[PDB]
């Protein structure tokens, strides 16, 4: 007659959403949905004592990252069954399916639920101004970096703020996203974090073309494209920096769109010049081709759950399309079910016809159980790397030395 679900805060009123979310499902089966939200602040240790003592709820949230670690402890049950009532493998970006399971795992044991991604938001006031057409700057790294240089050069200013903008605003190391801002531009290169062979996983951020593509971004900052106050601070930060009109390009999810249309008296910037001339391009393509960044999160099932299959016919509705749009909405986040892209709620709206366009060319990491020891060794490596940038003092072998300390390390972590 009940279920619990632990989320974390996804949406603006979590606990609300998620329960108007639920309702109809709640009214159909006779049963009541119990929802716990755990705050990202606790949601990660929660979680693991639920895995470890064998008490919790029956479903959780886990971010993809974490779908590895959690399945590889065997207290997750299969949901290949909801998969497939879902559409398969075919129903999924192959990016998004890598996260319904234990990378090498025969069985999923997570079911997408929404998907973060990344795309560069631009002033088209300021690219206008500075002769640069976005088709063009994101076409390439060689045009990206091209349009920052003709952004710095341009003597167009903010008409609120009376100062020209940044090129380019990002996070280096104060963030919660370090890895994600430069795993784009390893892929692009023709790079990637870790690589197989015989079965075993190792670093491959050392490798000649993870160090083009970390270099090519970190250097952006060396090159007079990015404040250095910018390397201070975190995503949400930076946000608000674009918000206020200092801004001309900056990478974020989809949940702009909105905020963008919401009257800054209620935590929006509908009323900045930002707002007014808001555009949307994907990562521009690299070396060996355009990679978007994926993350978001999906849903698990406990097996020490006592009521198994209500909450599959919950997996399968939160995975299903009429929930897959309405949480979109809700959270600012594309669905998983790739089938949704379709839907009005995106295709009206141009930026997020862009975002959708963005979501094609998306990548995630392997689904790792020792991934989180990975992207730690990987960060405090990459932190490292940006107090260099923040001196003027990144050389790229400098980065090579760094690299091949977090290469070391990972792989004794691995081992
Ligand atoms: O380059 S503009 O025409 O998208
Ligand atoms: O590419 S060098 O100018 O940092
Ligand atoms: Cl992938
Ligand atoms: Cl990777």
């Amino acid at each position: 007659k009940t279920l619990e679900v632990w989320i974390m805060p996804n949406s603006p009123q979590p606990a609300e959403d998620f329960k108007a979310l639920v309702a109809p499902f709640e009214k159909a089966h006779g049963v009541e949905v119990k929802v716990t939200v755990l705050d990202w602040g606790v949601a990660w240790t929660k979680i693991t004592t639920a895995a470890t003592s064998g008490v919790g709820p029956d479903l959780t949230q886990l971010g993809t990252t974490a779908v590895g670690a959690i399945s590889a402890m065997g207290v997750l049950e299969p949901v290949d069954d909801v998969l497939e009532a879902l559409g398969g493998e075919k129903a999924y970006l192959p990016a998004v399916w890598r996260t319904t399971r234990l990378e090498g795992a025969r069985q999923a044991t997570a079911v997408p639920w929404f998907s973060e991604l990344r795309a560069f938001y631009y002033r088209t006031d300021a690219l206008k101004a500075a002769g640069v057409n976005p088709a063009e700057m994101f076409a390439s790294w060689q045009g990206f970096e091209a349009g920052l240089a003709r952004l710095k050069a341009s003597s167009f200013r903010d008409p609120e703020t009376k100062a020209p903008l940044a090129p380019l605003c990002t996070p280096g190391k104060n963030s919660w996203d370090v890895l994600h801002n430069a795993a784009p531009w390893i892929w692009g290169a023709g790079g990637e974090i870790v690589r197989q062979a015989g079965g075993r996983w190792q670093s491959a951020l050392n490798s000649p073309e993870s160090l083009e593509g970390l270099y090519f971004f970190l250097s952006l900052a060396q090159k007079g494209y990015v404040p250095a106050e910018s390397l201070e601070k975190n995503t949400a930060q930076i946000e608000a920096d674009f918000q206020a009109g200092k801004c001309a390009v900056f990478a974020s999810g989809p949940w702009m769109i909105q905020r963008a249309q919401v009257p800054e008296a209620k935590g929006g910037f509908a009323e900045r010049t930002a707002a007014k001339n808001l555009g949307v391009a994907p990562y521009p393509a690299g070396p060996k081709g355009r990679y978007t960044f994926f993350g978001g999160s999906n849903l698990a099932l406990f097996n020490f759950s006592k009521n198994k299959p209500l909450a599959k016919e919950l997996l399968k509705y939160l995975g299903g399309p009429e929930a897959q749009v309405r949480y979109a909405q809700m959270t600012g986040m594309l669905p998983a079910l790739r089938s949704a892209w379709s839907d009005p709620s995106f295709q009206q709206n141009p930026l997020l016809r862009t975002f959708i366009q963005a979501a094609q060319f998306g990548r995630t990491y392997p689904s790792l159980a020792g991934w989180g020891g990975v992207e730690n060794l990987a960060v405090q490596h990459l932190g490292m790397a940006w107090d260099l940038v923040a001196q003027g003092r990144l050389t790229r072998e400098a980065l090579k030395d760094l690299m091949d300390k977090a290469s070391a390390a990972i792989n004794q972590a691995l081992r």
